[PDB]
């Protein structure tokens, strides 16, 4: 793409150059605080590391630090573009390391092409880092460098491209073998191209039972023929195929149970897939193009199982699926290196994650074990809970574990807390929108941000945009922005001034509002000036299915329009406004940020129920907490008494819901603070839904936190309780916020109308 | 020591090992956000660097990233201890880089001892960082390493221990020569100890006007004269003098205007100080012990100007004075290295900071014999030095990124200092200068006990604890605290005290018509500790009180308001909490006093909060928060805010404030400029007045968990006559110590 290619160039620059930053972890406010971080206090920690260098984890960041190193020789698929140009990728490793594994990571770019000299620099940096992740080092240098460094360095050395992708591919093979019911020793494996991971796949596969003679390796020149070259690379000589008269891939593909290979753009054809054995396993792992298109192989062989590196095709083999979770277990036991036994233990846990049953969505996915699901989702949360204990338990058995863990259950619980914090509810919602697009009206069609959103909604294919406004101003603005969206084709424009059904529309609005103080002469004025009214009428008739408005205008202008045309949903008598923020405590929400200035007891209860119902659908656990200036009966304020009555009310309508209150804000986010004021609290962990006692409390909180918590744009002001799928936005809402909200409306529009 | 050397070991251990962490700067909440960061969107910023390596600073962390590298051969005063053992010093280095100048730093510990492999490893790491910092490398290996690395690498390389110390020292001599009225060409300088900083300082001084024939150097063997040894070090040979028949320091110290010592302690004697020239400048920079102690030199010569490395003596020479700020100027213009023209303008920037003129800073910044080097924590350091570095680098021709306007540049620099101003440091220093008697009613509470130890050790206050003496002493032992009763602190037994009869009678006369009986007053003087300390402060037995660590806020506040009363001129009270937010130090009020303050009460709160922030040293930027944004909603809460704004402007026009506004408009200037271009408020406001307590309390709660890295000032009580503050049950020991320090400062001026 070019639309998404440019939004990343902007992302890597705004607001600050660079993605990662070194921040303090200990205070430094006072003058004594400086005398303990430096002179003369810092003398003591250094003198305890010369006494005992094993005590380095206690006083330094070495106990959770890994260096991603690269010379830029083969960055992803770009090639040798330079070590300096490869820095944004190495920073990406660290930011993914921190987001998922919580492992502080330094990006290191070494300007050395000589394999020996490069090895010296890395061995020199051993005391600095607790672990070394070798990244984007072209072949065959990587085989030599990684081998020498693991022996040389008493800290773990790992190659994510060579060994990491092998752990995923090996796990897929073992799982796929269980589905086709073929024993590993019997299957014959054929590998295309001199894949760096291919050598490690076989090694791991051999350690599990795969016969070497069954393995047939095919370099890009041809099949490996023993003796065709007197001088041969050690990786090619180790897996040597005796010359059997087979020169091409089409010669060895017949009678082959498994196909694999990093190298090769589109080496597999539809005719070669027919020639393969029963229920073939196809592992296509070339970044630009799969070895065979997965539908092309399914058409000739329905029993086949295909694995690609690309995310659109199922069974994604992502490097991000393992390499952070391996280092996490290794760093927690202080392993001297990552032995093959640990890597294998990771392969087991990854396959075990597919077998284990799913738990607890608006997005529609099935995780049942089958030909579509032989490897877990690329961003599955349970990865850390399973991979890290297995790596550490194997490391303690192997004897490289310097530091033991007394109880694995305590360690798992720490890992369990980290899982709760991170969730990606947005991605399944988007995919659900592609399955059944619905028409959505945007009343502010002439606004610049709406136009940018209209394109990205048309590009991803989420909904049918129906803009409102003077077409003349829209057409001009499109050409000034550089967009390729076509009126009457990509999106339907409705002019507020010229409309055939105009008389039909004002008669419906008048029949609704004749008694709410709207004359006929006013209603006709209304369907030309306020586009919110126009779209609102369209949804009730069926001309559209949802509406996203409020990108320019006071919230209550648009909300009063909605409230009158569609009315409350069934079984509701008050509406709610829920905003979201990405907090250290995880994804968190605020209740009634715009609707009711002073919500009463029963009104506050209905808001809570709708927010819980709406969060359940997102794929997030509803852990609700009512907030007040009172702490569990500190004050008898009428606003604090109202919160208490609401807790009792919700308990009778949805007793299964987890909620407690009232409490201070800190008590709802830190489980420790809550355990000292209330041990019996039904609330467990960080709460994600915060119901406010009044709007001022809400709007002051959402604002002050949006700036100082994080810039995670997820869902803006989510309106709840209205019978028709509608959401009203803030005027300062960014373009990314507009897109996300339109998708949310489509999934709500797929629901029973 | 054994307590300042044990508490240092606990400082690094908990709550998390280490002193730094890698933190994301970019959003990572949605799957698209992740895609833009790594595969595949990461390929776009990389392909732009394949076209031009200059686009790096624009798309990567370089230009704000510097590496502090060491081998472990000269770690402070410890010496060669290993590269691993020197890691905590390298973390503390870069953490000063960030806290003082905002320059992220990877510490790098190289496992090397041959200077050949060392230069290779570092030069290999050139593409990563925008600059290289060398620290704790033994001599003479450091000279050779730095020289080779500086020419080889086109990014700056700087030895902190030698060049940084030389820049400060050179500035000191220039200012001292103005004091003693001596031209630089005419003065004669003698140097003992061939330390790396001395050689560079002389080289720097020679470029500024100092004469080599006037300079005489003495190494351990003797006075460096030409032809003493056929094979001589190239650094030593540059300042060897014509043979004057003098081999001893005593022979050459005669008639000497400047003495600079990098050698061992006690090389200079009182007899040598007597025979120096008029008003000698003695730069006794030695650690851990100075060559000559300043008082012994002051006795023989009172007019002399002396500087050492230690902090307790005046005119302390500290590396933290320049080394963060030289790099900040070089990186903002992307200098290829650090040259002599910059190093001179740096000396010029530091010396010119002592002449210009200037309130919690008790230390008087008057240019004289005791002040020729600015203070270590001085705010204007980065504002002055970095522009001179960038300007002198642009004129020497090594900068790759021209700054068009130095005015906008200085503004960005000034905003960083005001945002990160450490108000706590000057407070603690003031508390050390004069301890005052402070009462802590919850004496049995462990956190209070822990806080008392830190107070005594630092010498902030003389504590008076109330409680059962049995339990306090028993808990002290269980905690392991070394404080002893009757000596470090006083205890007043609640159950039995000789002044009991006087206290309940004094309390009763204050509260007889407020619902307290004689019999009720007596029960209260044994059961409620907070009542006791209040009577003491009013009687004069104690100068201030810090309570509320246990109990609901309004119990302690009720007692306080009755006894102490409101200050003259104020009829309402307020509660302020402090947060170290990303936008800056931010205060919120009121959070515990008034549930629904009226307009006039809201205005007085604002005025008092302005006074308190001004006392801290931070400039007051005030914003009135409401759900309505500049009248978007007309309601009692919003109308109240607008009225208060007019009231505050009448009582004090100088105060910068605008309202009402949304929260985002107070923090993000961009949002406020769009909604109101004419807003008198500028930048990011630091004082947030609230419409009602319920919103303030729910804000501070959800914020103190969203900006966890700062623990500074707890609930500040504003308006009460006597120096009193009430805390929270969740108040950390950090918080109780800090608040007692605030209490002491307040009680000094009653
Ligand atoms: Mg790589």
């Amino acid at each position: 793409d070019d639309q998404l290619k440019q939004s990343a160039l902007d992302f890597h620059e705004f607001p600050v150059p660079g993605k990662i930053q070194v921040s303090p972890t200990k205070p430094l406010a006072t003058q004594r605080d400086l005398a303990l971080a430096y002179s003369p206090g810092v003398a003591a920690p250094c003198l305890e590391i010369e006494k005992d260098p094993l005590k380095a984890y206690k006083y330094t960041a070495r106990g959770n630090l890994v260096a991603v190193i690269s010379n830029g020789t083969a960055v992803l698929g770009l090639g040798n573009i330079g070590a300096l140009a490869g820095k944004p990728v190495m920073e990406g490793k660290g930011v993914l390391f921190k987001k998922f594994a919580g492992i502080d990571v330094f990006d290191i770019e070494v300007d050395e092409l000589d394999p020996d000299k490069f090895i010296e620099v890395v061995a020199a940096l051993e005391p600095t880092f607790g672990g070394i992740n070798l990244e984007d080092i072209k072949a065959p240098e990587c085989f030599y460098i990684e081998q020498k460094l693991r022996e040389r360095m008493n800290i773990p050395v790992f190659h994510d491209d060579q060994h990491g992708t092998a752990i995923i591919s090996t796990a897929a093979i073992l799982n796929g073998l269980r589905v086709v019911e073929k024993n590993i020793s019997d299957v014959r494996m054929v590998v295309s191209g001199a894949g760096a991971a291919a050598i490690a796949c076989m090694n791991l596969l051999v350690a599990l039972g795969l016969q070497k003679h069954n393995i047939v390796v095919c370099d890009s020149k041809g099949v490996i023929y023993q003796g065709r070259e007197p001088n041969m690379a050690e990786t090619k000589a180790a897996y040597a195929v005796v010359d059997d008269g087979k020169r091409t891939l089409d010669d060895v593909i017949e009678g082959a149970d498994i196909f694999l290979g990093c190298s090769g753009p589109k080496v597999l054809t539809q005719e070669m897939v027919k020639k393969m054995a029963r229920a073939p396993m196809i592992l296509a792992l070339a970044n630009p193009e799969p070895e065979i298109l997965p539908p092309l192989a399914k058409e000739v062989r329905p029993d086949a199982i295909i694995c690609t590196g690309r995310s659109d095709y199922p069974n994604q083999v992502n490097n991000v699926l393992c390499f952070p979770f391996i280092f996490r277990g290794a760093l927690d036991v202080g392993a001297t290196a990552i032995n093959e036994e640990m890597k294998l233990a990771a392969v087991r846990a990854i396959a075990e994650l597919a077998h284990a049953e799913q738990s607890e969505a608006y997005g529609d996915q099935d995780l049942s074990f089958g030909p579509e699901y032989i490897i877990p989702k690329p961003f599955d949360p349970r990865l850390i809970v399973k991979i890290a204990p297995a790596v550490a338990k194997a490391a303690m058995e192997s004897g490289v574990a310097t530091r033991p863990i007394a109880d694995f259950d305590v360690y798992i619980d720490k890992l369990t807390e980290f899982v709760y914090k991170t969730n990606l509810f947005m991605k399944p919602i988007f995919s659900q929108a592609r399955k059944a697009p619905k028409r959505v009206v945007l009343p502010e069609g002439e606004e610049a941000r709406v136009l940018h959103a209209t394109q990205e909604l048309v590009t991803l294919g989420l909904a049918k945009p129906i803009l409102i406004g003077r077409p003349n101003v829209i057409e001009m603005r499109i050409q000034k922005l550089g967009l390729q969206i076509k009126a009457g084709v990509d999106f339907e424009i409705v002019n507020n001034e010229s409309d055939p059904r105009f008389k039909e529309y004002w008669t419906e609005y008048f029949q609704i509002m004749k008694r709410r103080g709207v004359t006929q002469e006013q209603a006709q004025r209304a369907l030309i000036s306020n586009p919110t009214v126009i779209g609102a009428i369209m949804v009730q008739r069926g001309e559209a299915d949802a509406m996203i408005c409020g990108t320019v205008g006071d919230y209550h202008e648009h909300f009063s329009v909605v409230k009158n045309v569609f009315g409350y949903r069934d079984g509701v008598h008050t509406a709610g406004a829920m905003n979201a923020l990405l907090l250290p405590s995880g994804n968190t929400f605020i209740a009634d940020t715009y609707v009711n200035d002073e919500p009463d007891a029963e009104e506050l209860a209905e808001i809570t129920l709708m927010a819980a119902e709406t969060v359940r659908r997102f794929g997030i656990e509803p852990r609700v907490a009512l907030l007040s200036h009172s702490n569990f009966g500190s004050s008898d304020c009428p606003s604090s008494s109202k919160m208490r009555q609401a807790l009792e009310l919700v308990r009778e309508r949805a007793p299964e819901l987890m909620i407690d209150g009232e409490m201070h804000g800190d008590a709802a986010l830190v489980e420790a603070i809550r355990n000292d004021r209330m041990p019996d609290s039904s609330l467990k962990g960080s709460a994600n839904i915060l119901v406010m006692p009044n709007m001022e409390a809400a709007r002051i909180s959402y604002n002050l936190l949006r700036v100082s918590s994080s810039e995670g744009v997820t869902v803006g002001p989510v309106l709840m309780g209205v019978a028709k799928p509608v959401h009203v936005l803030t005027p300062i809402a960014s373009v990314r916020r507009i897109v996300n909200m339109v998708a949310l409306a489509v999934v709500e529009a797929q629901t029973q109308p």
